[PDB]
Protein backbone atom coordinates (compact mmCIF):
# COMPACT_ATOMS: atom_id res chain seq x y z
CA UNK A 1 0.00 0.00 0.00
CA UNK A 2 1.21 3.59 -0.56
CA UNK A 3 0.74 6.28 2.15
CA UNK A 4 1.39 9.91 1.27
CA UNK A 5 2.08 11.92 4.40
CA UNK A 6 1.46 15.70 4.02
CA UNK A 7 2.61 18.33 6.55
CA UNK A 8 0.06 21.14 6.18
CA UNK A 9 1.15 22.62 9.55
CA UNK A 10 2.95 25.93 9.64
CA UNK A 11 5.90 24.37 11.51
CA UNK A 12 8.32 21.49 10.79
CA UNK A 13 7.37 18.09 12.03
CA UNK A 14 9.21 14.85 11.98
CA UNK A 15 6.94 12.14 10.65
CA UNK A 16 7.24 8.55 11.90
CA UNK A 17 5.91 5.18 10.72
CA UNK A 18 6.47 1.91 12.62
CA UNK A 19 4.79 -1.37 13.40
CA UNK A 20 6.29 -1.44 16.92
CA UNK A 21 9.19 -3.88 16.31
CA UNK A 22 10.36 -2.50 12.97
CA UNK A 23 10.32 0.67 10.85
CA UNK A 24 7.81 1.11 8.08
CA UNK A 25 9.60 2.20 4.91
CA UNK A 26 12.55 4.24 6.36
CA UNK A 27 10.75 4.98 9.60
CA UNK A 28 10.97 8.76 9.84
CA UNK A 29 11.82 11.97 8.07
CA UNK A 30 11.70 15.73 8.45
CA UNK A 31 8.69 17.42 6.82
CA UNK A 32 8.87 21.21 6.61
CA UNK A 33 5.63 23.07 6.05
CA UNK A 34 4.07 21.82 2.86
CA UNK A 35 6.28 18.87 2.20
CA UNK A 36 4.88 15.47 1.31
CA UNK A 37 6.58 12.09 1.83
CA UNK A 38 5.48 8.86 0.21
CA UNK A 39 6.19 5.56 1.78
CA UNK A 40 5.38 1.98 0.85
CA UNK A 41 3.91 -0.30 3.47
CA UNK A 42 3.91 -4.11 2.81
CA UNK A 43 0.54 -5.82 2.27
CA UNK A 44 -0.52 -7.67 5.36
CA UNK A 45 1.03 -5.23 7.87
CA UNK A 46 -0.89 -5.42 11.06
CA UNK A 47 -0.68 -2.80 13.84
CA UNK A 48 1.08 -0.06 11.89
CA UNK A 49 1.08 3.53 13.18
CA UNK A 50 1.99 6.89 11.73
CA UNK A 51 2.48 10.00 13.91
CA UNK A 52 4.14 13.40 14.02
CA UNK A 53 6.98 14.34 16.33
CA UNK A 54 7.69 17.94 17.30
CA UNK A 55 10.62 20.17 18.27
CA UNK A 56 13.25 17.61 17.45
CA UNK A 57 17.08 18.08 17.35
CA UNK A 58 19.03 15.33 15.47
CA UNK A 59 22.80 15.09 14.87
CA UNK A 60 24.41 13.97 11.61
CA UNK A 61 24.16 10.25 12.78
CA UNK A 62 20.26 10.52 13.06
CA UNK A 63 20.27 10.44 16.91
CA UNK A 64 18.71 13.07 19.16
CA UNK A 65 15.49 13.98 20.93
CA UNK A 66 11.94 15.24 20.23
CA UNK A 67 9.55 16.91 22.70
CA UNK A 68 6.58 14.78 21.57
CA UNK A 69 6.60 11.32 19.97
CA UNK A 70 10.30 10.58 20.48
CA UNK A 71 11.09 6.98 19.41
CA UNK A 72 14.18 6.23 21.48
CA UNK A 73 16.13 9.21 20.19
CA UNK A 74 16.19 8.09 16.55
CA UNK A 75 15.35 9.98 13.38
CA UNK A 76 14.27 6.69 11.76
CA UNK A 77 11.91 5.11 14.14
CA UNK A 78 11.84 1.35 14.77
CA UNK A 79 9.64 1.51 17.80
CA UNK A 80 6.53 3.47 18.84
CA UNK A 81 6.80 6.99 20.15
CA UNK A 82 6.52 8.55 23.53
CA UNK A 83 3.09 10.19 24.31
CA UNK A 84 1.54 12.54 23.70
CA UNK A 85 0.92 11.44 20.11
CA UNK A 86 -2.09 11.67 17.88
CA UNK A 87 -2.08 8.27 16.07
CA UNK A 88 -3.02 7.09 12.61
CA UNK A 89 -3.55 3.27 13.06
CA UNK A 90 -3.96 0.63 10.44
CA UNK A 91 -3.89 -3.09 9.79
CA UNK A 92 -3.83 -4.05 6.04
CA UNK A 93 -5.16 -7.09 4.00
CA UNK A 94 -6.93 -8.72 6.99
CA UNK A 95 -9.27 -11.22 5.33
CA UNK A 96 -9.76 -9.03 2.33
CA UNK A 97 -10.21 -5.72 4.23
CA UNK A 98 -8.10 -2.84 5.53
CA UNK A 99 -8.95 -1.29 8.92
CA UNK A 100 -7.97 2.32 9.79
CA UNK A 101 -8.60 4.63 12.77
CA UNK A 102 -7.33 7.74 14.52
CA UNK A 103 -6.63 7.29 18.24
CA UNK A 104 -6.18 9.69 21.18
CA UNK A 105 -5.50 6.81 23.66
CA UNK A 106 -1.88 7.99 23.81
CA UNK A 107 -2.79 11.64 23.87
CA UNK A 108 -2.85 14.30 21.17
CA UNK A 109 -0.10 16.53 19.80
CA UNK A 110 -1.11 17.62 16.28
CA UNK A 111 -4.32 17.62 14.32
CA UNK A 112 -4.51 15.00 11.57
CA UNK A 113 -6.75 13.76 8.84
CA UNK A 114 -6.58 10.13 7.70
CA UNK A 115 -8.26 9.64 4.28
CA UNK A 116 -8.03 6.92 1.64
CA UNK A 117 -6.68 7.94 -1.82
CA UNK A 118 -8.67 5.09 -3.49
CA UNK A 119 -12.35 4.30 -3.60
CA UNK A 120 -14.80 2.64 -1.26
CA UNK A 121 -14.56 4.08 2.24
CA UNK A 122 -14.47 7.39 4.11
CA UNK A 123 -11.71 9.07 6.04
CA UNK A 124 -11.52 10.24 9.68
CA UNK A 125 -10.18 13.36 11.24
CA UNK A 126 -9.29 14.86 14.60
CA UNK A 127 -8.68 18.53 14.10
CA UNK A 128 -9.94 20.45 17.13
CA UNK A 129 -7.69 22.50 19.33
CA UNK A 130 -7.17 19.76 21.94
CA UNK A 131 -3.90 21.29 23.17
CA UNK A 132 -5.42 24.73 23.77
CA UNK A 133 -8.40 23.26 25.70
CA UNK A 134 -6.33 20.50 27.48
CA UNK A 135 -7.18 20.08 31.17
CA UNK A 136 -4.40 21.40 33.34
CA UNK A 137 -3.52 18.00 34.80
CA UNK A 138 -2.99 16.46 31.35
CA UNK A 139 -0.93 19.26 29.76
CA UNK A 140 2.51 18.14 28.73
CA UNK A 141 5.12 20.92 29.33
CA UNK A 142 6.88 19.69 26.19
CA UNK A 143 3.81 20.39 24.18
CA UNK A 144 0.66 18.34 23.72
CA UNK A 145 -2.04 16.82 25.84
CA UNK A 146 -1.39 13.48 27.48
CA UNK A 147 -3.74 10.67 28.01
CA UNK A 148 -4.77 10.04 31.63
CA UNK A 149 -3.26 6.52 31.51
CA UNK A 150 0.13 8.21 30.96
CA UNK A 151 -0.47 10.83 33.65
CA UNK A 152 -1.97 8.67 36.46
CA UNK A 153 -1.18 5.02 35.77
CA UNK A 154 -4.41 3.59 37.20
CA UNK A 155 -6.26 0.40 36.16
CA UNK A 156 -9.30 2.47 35.25
CA UNK A 157 -7.58 4.81 32.81
CA UNK A 158 -5.18 2.14 31.43
CA UNK A 159 -8.05 -0.46 31.27
CA UNK A 160 -5.69 -3.02 32.72
CA UNK A 161 -8.43 -5.45 33.87
CA UNK A 162 -10.15 -5.28 30.46
CA UNK A 163 -13.13 -3.65 32.13
CA UNK A 164 -13.04 0.08 32.25
CA UNK A 165 -15.57 2.82 31.56
CA UNK A 166 -15.35 6.29 30.09
CA UNK A 167 -13.88 8.85 32.40
CA UNK A 168 -13.94 12.57 32.66
CA UNK A 169 -10.60 12.66 30.81
CA UNK A 170 -11.73 10.34 28.04
CA UNK A 171 -14.83 12.43 27.57
CA UNK A 172 -12.81 15.50 26.99
CA UNK A 173 -11.01 13.88 24.03
CA UNK A 174 -14.31 12.45 22.77
CA UNK A 175 -16.26 15.77 22.99
CA UNK A 176 -13.47 17.50 20.74
CA UNK A 177 -12.92 14.51 18.46
CA UNK A 178 -15.86 12.13 18.39
CA UNK A 179 -14.38 10.19 15.50
CA UNK A 180 -11.25 9.03 17.29
CA UNK A 181 -10.70 6.46 20.03
CA UNK A 182 -10.78 8.21 23.42
CA UNK A 183 -10.08 5.14 25.63
CA UNK A 184 -9.05 1.49 25.21
CA UNK A 185 -12.69 0.26 25.23
CA UNK A 186 -14.53 3.14 23.41
CA UNK A 187 -17.21 2.23 20.87
CA UNK A 188 -15.05 1.65 17.70
CA UNK A 189 -14.51 4.40 15.25
CA UNK A 190 -12.62 2.01 12.98
CA UNK A 191 -13.24 2.39 9.25
CA UNK A 192 -13.27 -0.67 7.05
CA UNK A 193 -11.85 -0.10 3.57
CA UNK A 194 -11.27 -2.45 0.65
CA UNK A 195 -8.12 -4.57 0.94
CA UNK A 196 -5.03 -2.92 -0.62
CA UNK A 197 -6.35 0.65 -0.46
CA UNK A 198 -3.96 3.60 -0.48
CA UNK A 199 -4.05 6.52 1.87
CA UNK A 200 -3.03 10.03 2.77
CA UNK A 201 -2.12 11.18 6.30
CA UNK A 202 -2.21 14.95 6.55
CA UNK A 203 -0.99 16.96 9.57
CA UNK A 204 -2.95 20.13 10.36
CA UNK A 205 -5.60 19.50 7.73
CA UNK A 206 -7.60 22.74 8.28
Amino acid sequence: ATFEIVNRCSYTVWAAASKGDAALDAGGRQLNSGESWTINVEPGTNGGKIWARTDCYFDDSGSGICKTGDCGGLLRCKRFGRPPTTLAEFSLNQYGKDYIDISNIKGFNVPMNFSPTTRGCRGVRCAADIVGQCPAKLKAPGGGCNDACTVFQTSEYCCTTGKCGPTEYSRFFKRLCPDAFSYVLDKPTTVTCPGSSNYRVTFCPT
